[PDB]
């Protein structure tokens, strides 16, 4: 039941590889969904195109920002803003696909796969579904990144769409 999404990822516009992520659309099927249609494109909008904006290397890969391109952008299928769904999940390591925002109750379509246990950011970011293939292509991600985030290539999001 529970949707597969890939990203196809690109390093300076050369392909890299697939990622897969389950949805957990059993426990937050709003944000899920929001991820979902984001992914297909099927509004007319989401994430195709769109780059990885921050790469904290042992820490996260930050995204989802497919209108300004550096954090400052993004929307939901709901709204500019939708609220926080619940925290019934946790980061409880690598690989774990949450909510970024900017307070409680501003989920857009920013988002972060964990490189590493965040456990400082349950209970403040909505966990929605977990990488199930290519951790390794996030790993390979991950040394683009920088202790700042700043990255040294651009990471972008060249096809993305729903298994
Ligand atoms: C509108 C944006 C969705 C929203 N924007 C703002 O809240 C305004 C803040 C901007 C900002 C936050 C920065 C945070 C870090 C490093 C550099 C930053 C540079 N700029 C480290 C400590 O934390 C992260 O990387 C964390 C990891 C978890 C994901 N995550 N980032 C967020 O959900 C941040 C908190 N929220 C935004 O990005």
């Amino acid at each position: 039941v529970n949707p597969t999404v890939f990203f196809d990822i690109a390093v300076d516009g050369e392909p890299l590889g697939r990622v897969s992520f389950e949805l957990f659309a059993d426990k937050v099927p709003k944000t899920a969904e929001n991820f979902r249609a984001l992914s297909t494109g099927e509004k007319g909008f989401g994430y195709k195109g769109s780059c990885f904006h921050r790469i904290i290397p042992g820490f996260m890969c930050q995204g989802g920002d497919f209108t300004r391109h550096n954090g400052t952008g993004g929307k939901s299928i709901y709204g500019e803003k939708f609220e926080d769904e619940n925290f019934i999940l946790k980061h409880t390591g690598p690989g774990i696909l949450s909510m970024a925002n900017a307070g409680p109750n501003t989920n857009g379509s920013q988002f972060f796969i964990c490189t590493a246990k965040t456990e400082w950011l349950d209970g403040k970011h909505v966990v929605f579904g977990k990488v199930k293939e290519g951790m390794n292509i996030v790993e390979a991600m991950e040394r683009f990144g920088s202790r700042n985030g700043k990255t040294s290539k651009k990471i972008t999001i060249a096809d993305c769409g729903q298994l």
